[PDB]
């Protein structure tokens, strides 16, 4: 079978704004609805979370496991980012040097939450079982390998890998011109 | 909205035991509740599995896809513990080495299940990601970083990262403070 | 427990099913019709099967794992099983930016890396892993935790690591008490 919502019960959810050909996983949780936005092409599969302010642009790949804390702060992807299985983009962490509290069950006052946009700019693909901090934006056409972790912004078009990642080689460019040929025949 | 049960439903489930404002998933699997204690103040979130021994104390969160598996030896978390997203505990694990069978498709005989109580001390955070092997005392205070992975003790107040993880420096003692500054005012 | 009744599988659709085969109600089965089981297997809550995918018997497929079986398929082969959270591609996205990527976008502005995945007997996958495409991995091979392995991988071998690299000799006991429980089934 498949496990997507159809136009219909998409439009009953309560999305700040959802494009076309939107196929969301019944099997995913949506958390906020009212401040997550979506373009037009995109597919979110099973036991994805989306959690507060989340923009996803237009021809988006979230695979399954997937969670997204936009927070308050919120989460951005451009259009052709895809983002692999296992992914977590957090708006908003803890703070785990030893000076606060955390979490849920604590009140704000003891924290310390680390905080700040994320975006993700055109063309970034993120491997399977990644995790990116709040407050980085990931550069066009970055792509960061599986098992990685991103705690600053990144530098356009090229390939990072690791714990936290380092930059291994160029991202080539030739995305670009397809997504203009692709675009043409629309 | 929010996928939690009501105190009403929560009952009807039957742990060991379960404390007050204790916020657990409806889409997460518990397994074996009688033999899971909960205290107070307690989350967990979506696609969470609890199975069998597991005993956890006050002031917790158990963030989405973490898995406890306390089989019959249990895992046990102190107060003010908490675990990042899509982290495994194990208190039993199979053997590897080649010189014997595993998992639950085999009789007993045939395996060298290596099992040992896991417990995590006062104020001990798991990043997410983390893997947890059995006859583990992670220390008071101790944080292991995001994508880490732990097979022996752990001594108290230290910061972990690593696969298997290594010592990078001293968490700090603040949140001693804090705890007494904030059961204080109640 | 999570698990479907005898009868409530029949009536999933599985091309070809065997017996004792535990499946949680929790899991995702995708295109069922291309998926054979033999006898003895657990799959657990949270996994998601989808595509060409054949399993022996006495595996179990830990909880949370994903098996992307595409056209080509994943070939488990008996007694092999996998941990918690792990994936299993026979298909991926090129990711040099010589390509678009995803479901999204047609088929000829990609240029998708395909190939059977193998995983012989006695393979243990360890939990958080991944394996690509084009990939055996070999008689008796485990897999460390967190692992990643885009390669082929020897017979008989430990392996840590991301990318994966080979530590030690994985022991051959594990194939007398085989044949041990083997025989302990006939007499
Ligand atoms: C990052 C990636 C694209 C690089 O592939 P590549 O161009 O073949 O690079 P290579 O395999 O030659 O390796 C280059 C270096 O990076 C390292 N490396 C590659 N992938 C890595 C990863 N995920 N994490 C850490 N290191 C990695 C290799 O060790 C090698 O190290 P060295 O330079 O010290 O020898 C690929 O390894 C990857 O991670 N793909 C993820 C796939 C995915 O998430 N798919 C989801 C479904 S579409
Ligand atoms: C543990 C952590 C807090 C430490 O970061 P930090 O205090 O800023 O220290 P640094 O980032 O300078 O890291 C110190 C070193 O460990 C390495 N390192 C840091 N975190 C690591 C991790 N998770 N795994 C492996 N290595 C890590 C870094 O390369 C650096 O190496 P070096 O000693 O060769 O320079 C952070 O990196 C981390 O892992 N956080 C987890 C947060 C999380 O899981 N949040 C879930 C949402 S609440
Ligand atoms: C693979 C495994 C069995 C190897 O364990 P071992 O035989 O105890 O080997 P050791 O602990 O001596 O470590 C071998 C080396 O590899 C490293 N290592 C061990 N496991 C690793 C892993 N998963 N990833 C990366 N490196 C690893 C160690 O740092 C050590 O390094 P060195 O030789 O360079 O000093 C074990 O480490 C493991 O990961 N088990 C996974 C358990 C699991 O996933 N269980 C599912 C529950 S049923
Ligand atoms: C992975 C996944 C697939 N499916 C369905 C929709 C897909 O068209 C089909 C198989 O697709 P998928 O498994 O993503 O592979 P492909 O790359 O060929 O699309 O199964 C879901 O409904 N939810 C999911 O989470
Ligand atoms: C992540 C998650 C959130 N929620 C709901 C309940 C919370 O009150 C709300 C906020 O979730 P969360 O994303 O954890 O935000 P915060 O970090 O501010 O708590 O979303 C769930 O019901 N289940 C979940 O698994
Ligand atoms: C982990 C898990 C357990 N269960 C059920 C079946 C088991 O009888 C019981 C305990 O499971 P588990 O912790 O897997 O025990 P074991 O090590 O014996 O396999 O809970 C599920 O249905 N699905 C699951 O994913
Ligand atoms: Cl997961």
């Amino acid at each position: 079978m498949n496990s997507f919502y159809s136009q219909e019960e998409l439009k009953k959810i309560g999305f700040l704004s959802v494009g076309k050909n939107v196929l969301i996983s019944k099997k995913a949780s949506i958390y906020n609805p009212g401040v997550i936005s979506i373009g037009n092409n995109v597919r979110i599969d099973d036991f994805c979370i989306l959690s507060g302010k989340v923009t996803i642009g237009s021809y988006s790949h979230i695979a399954a496991y997937t969670a997204l804390y936009g927070g308050e702060v919120g989460i951005e992807m451009y259009d052709f980012a895809n983002i692999s299985s296992r992914t977590i983009v957090y708006a908003a962490i803890a703070d785990f040097s030893g000076n606060a509290l955390m979490g849920p069950t604590i009140p704000n006052q003891y924290k310390n939450v680390k905080t700040g946009k994320v975006i993700l700019k055109k063309h970034v693909i993120i491997g399977a079982h990644s995790i990116i901090f709040p407050n980085v934006v990931i550069g066009e056409g970055v792509a960061v390998g599986a098992m990685s972790m991103v705690k600053e912004s990144l530098d356009d078009w090229y390939i990072y890998v690791g714990v936290p990642v380092r930059k291994i080689k160029a991202r080539k460019r030739k995305i670009v011109e397809l997504e203009n040929e692709f675009l043409k025949s629309m």
